[PDB]
């Protein structure tokens, strides 16, 4: 076994891998939808910025689990990084729709690989998980939930307009 | 009778503790219509801000009245915080409204309090009132009232928002 | 169910409802105690301003539970904040006995909560009682167990008086 | 008639020359107290600067009635100050005492001085004493009742001492 390993079972490192991809995932459809932003004919700074920087933490959010890899001592195996569902997303509201959407789906992710190292007694990678992943991801769900009641509080044409300048600068 | 104890009636006394029930009851009001602005199918920072902010100074209300109680020799009688009509407030010009009759409900009291201190002579009471809690009453509920103006102004969906934005951040 | 709502048990959600109404009376129980050592029969400014500090720290430990329950998905429903059981605390040690009695108490509530959490593998949940509150209230404890032993050293009297100057400022 | 006169009874008038004389013996009370801490066999030095600023502050109240007396149009009419009823004020547990039975009596005075002008509709007296001179003595007795409570918590001999340095510094 690699000089470091120590209570970290197969399942748990295999469930790592999966989450790097999942997070790189993350990141290359935040990434598609921040530069439909800055299409001519679509043209919202703000939801261009805010897409951008929700890509941003996905690749942070990546590369934090290479190093947790490593600091285990289990072996990083990265896999392709898929194409995104669509090229083009839709209104501001679709957009942060699709955006929630995703989110509960890596914060699942996120709590079955908590699941599996607990059955495991893993008591570092649930650390890991609490300090850095699962209330982030709680926040961002809220965030994102808010940004969809408001997205439907304002309605299309100028509401759009206009929520791309207060709640997203 | 106590050692500070001087041209403090025993109805003044008590009324000073209705009081303190009152502030601290307004302050629950309000503390429940910040936590309801939070909620993700609702989600509108500036009245969540404006309502905790209204609750922190009900607080304050109430507070003053107890240490009035122990600076004139009275004793603070405690009562139980009755919960909230409503577990849910409604748009934003609603809870605006609650508001406002919330505060003429509490200004009455106080108004009721002076007229019985008046009849004792109580020029201590008067002041106190005078000075704390008659003329921010009186600011209080012109600033709702402007609110609520506003808020029929400006109409439903991306009149509330903006609203949210501009008037209350 | 609500946006955000995922991995949340409804007895999870009841019980986060049920730490608010505690951590309401808690602050309740503390601000009679603060306004106790202000009377002008009592008069320890020392035990007065630790008590007013408690209480508003119980104030943060409930809003804080409020703002939980809202970015998971629950609602917040209040009930009623019941009167303390005394309306006058004796002296320093006795209040200090009460408040030791009264941290522990919410100290089981916390705990109990943590462990219907961990049947429903709500990591989430765990890490925001370890993150705010078990070590919180773990150090309250040792605290306020200290305050009792030194107020049984120094006596009555002016020990009593020595330990407002000396260990509550 | 003077030039400002306009609303001003002329037992009013006579009240506040009444009054001045009152605040100058209170002074001279206090000035007596204060001396005689510093007295070699007494040597209570916190309480000697305690009752030497509330000797100052008599003169204050005085001289603030003074300039009141002629604002209105009165006119000044000087009396004896009497000497106080002791050379001697025991322990500082009985001067406290004294004191505080002195700042019922200055406050039942400007109560009934109160009242006088009520009777004749003068409401530039009543927001004269209210600004001034009603809280200022509801604070003092407060103060005063806080001092002998703790006074007699302290006891004779080193808590005589102890008080003095922490209390009164
Ligand atoms: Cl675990
Ligand atoms: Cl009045
Ligand atoms: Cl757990
Ligand atoms: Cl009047
Ligand atoms: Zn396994
Ligand atoms: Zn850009
Ligand atoms: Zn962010
Ligand atoms: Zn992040
Ligand atoms: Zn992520
Ligand atoms: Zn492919
Ligand atoms: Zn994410
Ligand atoms: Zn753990
Ligand atoms: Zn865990
Ligand atoms: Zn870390
Ligand atoms: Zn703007
Ligand atoms: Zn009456
Ligand atoms: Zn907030
Ligand atoms: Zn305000
Ligand atoms: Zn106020
Ligand atoms: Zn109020
Ligand atoms: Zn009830
Ligand atoms: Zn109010
Ligand atoms: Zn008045
Ligand atoms: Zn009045
Ligand atoms: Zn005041
Ligand atoms: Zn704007
Ligand atoms: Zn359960
Ligand atoms: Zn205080
Ligand atoms: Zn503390
Ligand atoms: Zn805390
Ligand atoms: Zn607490
Ligand atoms: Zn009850
Ligand atoms: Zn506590
Ligand atoms: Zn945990
Ligand atoms: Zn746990
Ligand atoms: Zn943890
Ligand atoms: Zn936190
Ligand atoms: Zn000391
Ligand atoms: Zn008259
Ligand atoms: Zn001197
Ligand atoms: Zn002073
Ligand atoms: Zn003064
Ligand atoms: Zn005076
Ligand atoms: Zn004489
Ligand atoms: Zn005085
Ligand atoms: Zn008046
Ligand atoms: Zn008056
Ligand atoms: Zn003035
Ligand atoms: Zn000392």
């Amino acid at each position: 076994q690699t000089q470091p390993r120590q209570n970290y079972a197969s399942d748990v490192e295999a469930g790592i891998n999966k989450q790097i991809n999942l997070e790189l995932y993350a990141s290359y459809v935040y990434q598609s939808m921040a530069w439909f932003f800055d299409r001519d004919d679509i043209a919202l700074k703000g939801f261009h910025k805010f897409f951008k920087h929700q890509s941003e933490e996905e690749r942070e959010h990546a590369e934090k689990l290479m190093q947790y890899q490593n600091k285990r001592g289990g072996r990083i195996v990265l896999q392709d990084i898929q194409k995104p569902e669509r090229d083009e997303w839709g209104t501001g509201l679709e957009a942060m729709q699709v955006a929630l959407a995703l989110e509960k789906n890596v914060n699942q992710s996120l709590l079955d690989l908590h699941k599996v190292g607990a059955g495991h007694d893993d008591a570092h990678l649930c650390d890991f998980l609490e300090e850095h992943y699962l209330e982030e991801q709680v926040k961002s769900i809220k965030e994102l939930s808010d940004y969809v009641t408001n997205l439907k509080r304002v309605g299309p044409g100028l509401g759009e307009y206009m929520f791309d300048k207060e709640s997203l600068s």
